[PDB]
């Protein structure tokens, strides 16, 4: 490295990332004060060899060869210029690119290796949802769905499921291909409810055509309100004055768990009954009426369908 880093100045993702198969496109500009180029070499993995005082190394596009020839054909095309532009495009990507590019470039008096790493998978790496840390029911959330890759050669598309099923609604898909950013995104709107919970949503990584390429899975955890199902011993909820009455309070599903439950008799708080049972000993014809538990989490209080206890 025998470069004057005040006499350069380069903008262009750091790190981009591709898959066998498939294309990378880099956007990339740059600034020399020493004027403009006089030659520009692409370098895979470039080495300095101190002996010579020059890059060793395989020469993935030449200014001078490459230059001289129709490219619209070639895999590697640099499709920048002399003073302001270092854009590079390789189509079709191949795992054997995978390294660090080198951009060999000479001004009249100074010259510059300036570095981008190319990550290529094998197989096509899987997209990444994003999700609000807290999910709750009846909420309106945005499902992101993010993918590290976008190629002009190469259209992709984000599909969202829930359980196994294409998703009704619709979906915001952007793309961003510049100098600070390469990726591929994904938005839908949804509203959980609370039997979302434990269910699967994937994003589904595609071709133009529609071939399945990879997907991400997560399962949701969807905060909810406790769902409860009473119920009344005897069954019927008939009785006669001194009979012995007994409802239980059963939580189906909660999230996060249940912490407090009370009673209710035709609106009206049951003082002293804080468990998940309540027992009536010789019943009265006054205390007929429609019962109720709700039982309140972090989320939030939940009730319970109506008992309507008959004392003849
Ligand atoms: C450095 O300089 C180079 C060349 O001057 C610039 O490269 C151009 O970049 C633009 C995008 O920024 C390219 O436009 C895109 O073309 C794609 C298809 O390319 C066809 O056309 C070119 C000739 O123009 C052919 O060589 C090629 O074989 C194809 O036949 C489209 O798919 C793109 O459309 C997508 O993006 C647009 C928004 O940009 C959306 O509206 C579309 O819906 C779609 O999503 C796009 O139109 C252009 O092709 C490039 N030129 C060349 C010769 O390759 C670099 O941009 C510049 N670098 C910087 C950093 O500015």
């Amino acid at each position: 490295e025998t470069g004057d880093s005040s006499k350069w100045v380069f903008e262009h993702p750091e790190t981009l990332y591709a898959w066998e198969g498939a294309c990378v496109w880099i956007p990339c500009t740059y600034r020399a004060l020493d004027g403009d180029l006089e030659s520009f070499i692409l370098f895979h993995n470039p080495e300095y060899n101190k002996a010579t005082s020059k890059f060793d190394g395989t020469r993935l596009y030449e200014s001078t060869k490459d230059g001289k020839v129709p490219s619209e054909q070639k895999r590697v095309q640099f499709l920048g210029d002399k003073n302001k532009n270092c854009t590079l495009s390789i189509h079709p990507v191949h795992l054997a690119d995978s390294g660090q590019l080198g951009l060999r470039m000479e001004s009249k008096t100074e010259k510059w290796m300036e570095r981008i790493h190319l990550a290529v998978s094998e197989r096509p790496f899987p997209p990444h949802i994003q999700l609000p840390p807290e999910i709750q029911e009846s909420q309106e959330v945005t499902l992101t769905c993010l993918l590290a890759f976008s190629c002009y050669g190469y259209p992709i598309q984000l599909q969202w499921l829930l359980e196994g099923v294409p998703m009704r609604q619709a979906a915001v898909t952007s793309t961003s291909l510049t100098i600070k950013s390469v990726f591929t995104r994904s938005e839908l709107k949804f509203s959980p409810q609370w039997s979302h919970h434990g269910k699967i949503v994937t994003c589904q990584l595609q071709d133009a055509d529609g071939k399945f390429l990879s997907a991400d899975t997560v399962q949701l955890n969807v905060k909810h309100t406790p769902k409860l199902e009473i119920k009344v011993t005897p069954s019927d909820a008939i009785v006669r004055e001194g009979d012995s009455v007994t409802m239980t309070c059963e939580v189906s599903s909660s999230n996060p768990e249940y912490t407090t439950v009370s009673w209710l008799k035709d609106g009206t708080s049951l003082k002293k009954q804080n468990t998940f049972t309540l027992n009536l000993r010789e019943v009265t014809k006054d205390q007929s009426g429609k019962y109720c538990c709700q039982v309140s989490n972090d989320v939030g209080p939940g009730r319970s369908e109506e008992v309507f206890l008959q004392v003849q």
